[PDB]
């Protein structure tokens, strides 16, 4: 292992001490992959149906409610009557709906990746090295490949190790560093070390990182690292280390069921004790025994009417239908739950040029020195139209068309274009554009040549494949491009070594062309071409050209500034190291500046508006990106990111700056900065670690598996839809489109529908309140029990269901993007929110309660004891000459259940319409406001009614009531709420707040 790439190639050769001849003898490989191990990353940890399962019944809930169903099952196995054996169908659905969880929580994960298993895919099978037991090569597998054995690759081999490189077999070696690197194209590598020991992968050129792939060649190495140690390894361990939190809406999951769980417990606290008397006047009589088997089947009672069962499946109902719904909107939410936190999301880092802007490159001012004389200065300004690479536009000056061949500046500066440029242009006929061949910035080079062709040559009497670059090509048969100074970071430039052929550029032999960015170049420009001439560079010509390029890539304009210039004396072929990058600067001075050219980057539309958007919404916005500070900044005022004269200094920080500051401020900057220019790796996660330490949710975007360390801990990672499988499988959604808007489109959805899920929880949740106060009056009176779980069940699940998950749709409010984003912290109920469903739940447990009783001691159609005796119905078979002479079974009757069943149901398709707003009156907000709400209500209640006259079903329940009787009995209970609601309602108007 070595973090060696800055040492020597010798260097190397020592440390492990190996022979770049023979490699590493089999005792040498015992002992360092014994010290090493394998070179693989570690396997997963996937857990069983048993394991899954099991988690399957550790909510509290799910066990709350298999305790019950045992008890439930316990006594369905207590009667020794042939008429008692619908006695197994309550501890059986019980059953059944915890068992569909377990089943469907399983199949849930059984379906879902590891971000991890994903890069895996990254790692080659087999691997080509050089060991001490043969002259010939070896072929063996990527794991049994240790830190130090010869290794060589070829253009067809993806990188196992990373490995430092001995020598270039091929005359060139290229690589594709694009999955794990900055920008990729045929990248180059070169053997002699890079100084700097903390090097960014990209300048450690000498190096070859596993995983990537090498484009073209075939050269030799020695492996510095091996496994988890390895670049990517480094990463895997990142997102391994890394652990996310639950939505705030899981949080507030358990939060529920711990009370849940903690009231529950109370009220068998409360109820036993109001039935203590049975301690002091007991005459142990032997009816006993038929008393704790009410505490036992009033218990389970309890819990099918305090747990929200079906509440989980109509969340989750509404979340796919809104998955859906934003995948036409081009957004994609990878896992569900997410959509919450998208909801809430407080800030959001995008990067800008694969998002923001659209990145397509074309010149739309260029600028060639005119004149220069004493000190008067004198320049050639221009302007260049077409958006497209496409070869279509003009060139003008002072808005005038212009030939560019009547110019000797633009000649130059033209070629120079065609020459040091390692793009082009293609045509296709599938679609009919001009596409992006090579590198956008050069391949919009060549498509500036394209349309000014210098040579006045004809191209409309040719067709449109070959209009593609007839302009270029014709400058590339003006010389002979010896060989490439490649781009490097330091220099910031690159240049071509050329020739002309034989006989028509004879004029002066080689010479050479450069392009980068104007500072250097210019500076290593000593003399300025004056269209034929050249000039010694003068203090005055220079300022003159460094405020036009200032004023461009400053300006409103915010264009991307190259500065061309040749080298009209350049050093003799065989006195230059082509292979040595270093030398490079020193080959590329004495340089005669030529002109620069401005190019934009067009900002996607909908950005600046999608940008405003997120003020309203208070949604921060910061970007991230590849562009200089002085651009950043520009370019982001451009958008709407800063105000065009908005002091920027302390909101926007660079690459370096960043890290120059303190732990300290590095926090402070990060909670006001919104332009991060010439970010690195670490950055786009110690940002996420600082957004986050001022609880914001924020939202992230990479492409490539250098950002996943950072999507996976972002509350919220957007990946790429034109992104690394990686990556995304690492965000919580995915961009087709890419834009950055299509993110605070997602950002809006997030919040919809977390308000209509948020209500319609609401809504169940009371009712499950409410459900709970019946059994407890049920059961704290004495009363027969009013209403069973079997019930319970039913309605919590379908009449229940179908009027929630119909909520789910409640017309979304028009003041969205205008709050800020919401906390997480907010609880879904309380205040005088609490209040309220505090009463109506209070309302409904005696209007069920009482409705039972009732058909007890008022209705004809069974007269109990008016005296309120019917408590004792406990006792009547016994003293059956006691207080009654009556039908001791009575008290078991359908009737008494239907009824409170019924008027439960009906407060519920009540309530659920006291829920299409919180605090809008329904004359406010008719329920009319919701055709599905309506609708499912109904279908709800022939639903009901299906249960009383489908005759296999009212066995299992109750009988039927007598209608206009009975029924209208029911609506007498019933249809008040609203009004109890409309009131609390109303307390509205009577508080601040509206
Ligand atoms: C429910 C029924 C009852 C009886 C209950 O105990 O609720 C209390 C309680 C706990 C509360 C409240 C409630 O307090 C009372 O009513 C006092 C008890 C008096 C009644 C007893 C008679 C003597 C709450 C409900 O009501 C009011 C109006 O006071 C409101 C609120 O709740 C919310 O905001 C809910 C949002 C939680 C987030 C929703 C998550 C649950 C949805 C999933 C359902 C899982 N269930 C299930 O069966 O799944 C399977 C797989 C099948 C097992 C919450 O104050 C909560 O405490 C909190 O921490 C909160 C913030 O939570
Ligand atoms: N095709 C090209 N050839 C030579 N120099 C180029 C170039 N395109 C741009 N440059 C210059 O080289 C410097 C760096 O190029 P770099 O590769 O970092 O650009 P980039 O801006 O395309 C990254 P990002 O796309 O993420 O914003 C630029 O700042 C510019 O001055
Ligand atoms: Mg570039
Ligand atoms: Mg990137
Ligand atoms: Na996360």
């Amino acid at each position: 292992m070595e973090a060696a790439h800055s040492k020597s190639t010798e260097e190397c050769l020592a440390y492990f001490g190996v022979s770049e001849t023979t490699g590493l003898t089999p005792d040498q490989v015992k002992r360092h992959l014994e010290k090493y191990g394998h070179n693989e990353l570690p396997a997963e940890e996937g857990k069983s149906l048993w394991e899954l399962v099991i988690e399957q019944f550790e909510d509290l809930l799910v066990r709350i409610l298999l305790l019950a169903a045992c008890i439930s099952f316990v006594l369905a196995w207590f009667e020794e009557g042939e008429e008692t054996i619908t006695a197994f169908v309550e501890p059986f659905v019980i059953l059944l709906i915890l068992i569909a969880n377990a089943i469907v929580g399983v199949w849930q994960e059984r379906n879902a990746e590891n971000a991890i298993e994903a890069l895996k895919e990254y790692e080659p099978e087999m691997g080509k090295v050089y060991r001490a037991d043969r002259k010939s090569v070896q072929r063996i597998k990527a794991r049994d490949i240790v830190p130090g054995d010869i290794v060589e690759v070829a253009v067809g081999d993806k990188v196992p190790a990373d490995i430092r490189i001995l020598s270039i077999k091929s005359t060139t070696l290229r690589v594709d560093q694009s999955i794990l690197t900055g920008e990729s194209v045929s990248v180059i590598k070169h053997t002699e070390p890079v100084p700097d020991p903390r090097a960014v992968n990209q300048d450690k050129k000498n190096m070859l990182f596993s995983g990537t792939n090498i484009a073209a060649g075939k050269a030799l190495g020695i492996v510095a690292t091996t496994g988890v140690s390895t670049e990517i390894g480094k990463i895997r361990d990142q997102m391994a280390a890394t652990e996310q939190d639950k939505t705030p809406l899981q949080q507030k999951l358990d939060e529920f069921g711990e009370q849940l769980s903690k009231v529950i417990s109370l009220i068998c606290v409360a109820v036993w004790l109001i039935n203590i008397g049975h301690f002091n006047d007991p005459v142990h009589g032997g009816s006993w025994i038929r008393g704790a088997i009410y505490y036992f089947k009033i218990a389970v009672a309890l819990a099918v009417a305090a747990i929200p069962e079906g509440l989980p499946a109509v969340i989750t109902t509404c979340l796919a239908l809104g998955t859906r719904r934003m995948a036409k909107k081009n957004a994609i939410v990878r896992s569900l739950p997410s959509v919450e936190t998208l909801g809430c999301t407080s800030v959001i880092c995008s990067d800008k040029t694969g998002t923001l802007t659209t990145n397509q490159m074309s010149v739309c001012k260029m600028f060639i020195i005119d004149k220069v004389d004493g000190d008067f200065c004198s320049l050639n300004e221009f302007s260049i139209t077409g958006s497209t690479y496409a070869p279509e536009g003009e060139v003008l000056k002072n808005d005038k068309p212009i030939r560019s061949g009547q110019f000797d500046g633009l000649v130059e500066l033209a070629t120079i274009c065609a020459l040091c440029n390692d793009s082009s242009l293609d045509f296709n006929e599938t679609k009919g554009v001009y596409e992006k061949v090579g590198e956008a910035t050069e391949t919009a080079l060549t498509t500036l040549v394209e349309k000014m062709n210098v040579f006045n040559t004809e191209v409309r009497n040719l067709s449109k494949v070959e209009r593609a670059n007839a302009c270029n090509s014709v400058i590339r048969q003006l010389m002979k491009k010896e060989f490439t100074l490649e781009f490097s970071r330091d220099r910031k430039s690159m240049s071509v070594y050329c020739s002309p052929a034989k006989s028509s550029r004879a004029a002066v032999g080689n010479k050479m062309f450069v392009k980068g960015a104007p500072e250097g170049v210019i500076d290593r420009c000593n003399y300025v071409r004056v269209g034929t001439t050249r000039v010694p560079m003068t203090g005055p010509v220079k300022e003159k050209i460094l405020s036009v390029i200032k004023e461009w890539g400053t300006g409103r304009d915010t264009l991307r500034c190259l500065a061309l210039a040749t080298r009209d004396t350049p050093p003799k072929r065989e006195e230059m190291v082509l292979d040595d990058s270093s030398r490079f600067m020193e080959y590329e001075t004495d340089l005669t500046f030529v002109g620069v050219v401005g190019m934009l980057d067009p900002p996607r539309k909908e950005v600046m508006g999608s940008i405003q958007l997120c003020r309203d919404a208070g949604i921060r916005v910061i970007m991230i990106t590849g562009d200089n500070k002085g651009t950043a900044i520009a370019i982001c005022r451009r958008i709407g990111i800063f105000g065009e004269n908005e002091e920027v200094a302390d909101r926007a920080y660079t690459g370096r700056e960043f890290d120059d500051l303190p732990l300290a401020e590095q926090r402070e900057a990060c909670r006001r900065a919104c332009c991060f220019a010439r970010v690195e790796p670490s950055h786009k996660s110690k940002i996420v670690e600082y957004l986050q330490s001022y609880d914001e949710i924020t939202a992230m975007t990479g492409d490539g598996v250098n950002d996943a360390p950072a999507l996976k801990k972002a509350e919220i990672g957007i990946a790429m839809g034109s992104g690394t499988a990686v990556a995304k499988t690492a965000s919580e959604m995915v961009l087709a489109d890419d834009n950055f808007s299509t993110i605070v489109a997602a950002v809006e959805e997030g919040r919809a529908i977390y308000n209509n899920m948020k209500q319609f929880i609401r809504y169940l949740i009371s009712s499950n309140v409410g459900e709970v106060v019946c059994i407890f009056l049920t059961a704290a009176l004495g009363l027969p029990e009013a209403l069973i779980p079997v019930q319970l069940l039913w309605v919590n699940l379908v009449t229940d269901g179908l009027p929630a998950t119909a909520l789910g749709f409640n017309p979304p409010d028009l003041d969205i993007m205008d709050r800020p984003p919401r906390s997480p912290k907010e609880p879904l109920i309380s205040g005088w929110l609490f209040f309220r469903y505090m009463a109506i739940g209070g309302y409904v447990g005696a209007a069920t309660v009482g409705a039972a009783a009732w058909w007890f001691m008022y209705a004809e159609d069974g007269p109990g004891v008016t005296y309120h005796q019917l408590t004792h119905f406990m006792q009547c078979t016994e003293d059956h000459p006691h207080f009654e002479g009556l039908d001791c079974e009575i008290f078991e009757a359908p009737e008494p259940m239907t009824m409170a069943l019924s008027v439960l149901v009906t407060i519920e398709m009540c309530n659920a319409l006291n829920s299409l707003s919180e605090n809008q009156s329904l004359m406010r907000m008719p329920p009319w406001v919701n055709i599905w709400l309506l609708g499912s209500i109904c279908l709800s209640m022939s639903l009901h009614f299906l249960i009383l006259y489908v005759d296999p079903l009212p066995m299992i329940f109750k009988l039927k009531a007598l209608d206009l009787t009975q029924w209208l009995m029911v609506l007498k209970i019933s249809l008040p709420v609203i009004g109890l609601d409309e009131i609390l309602k109303f307390i509205a108007r009577n508080y601040l707040e509206g």
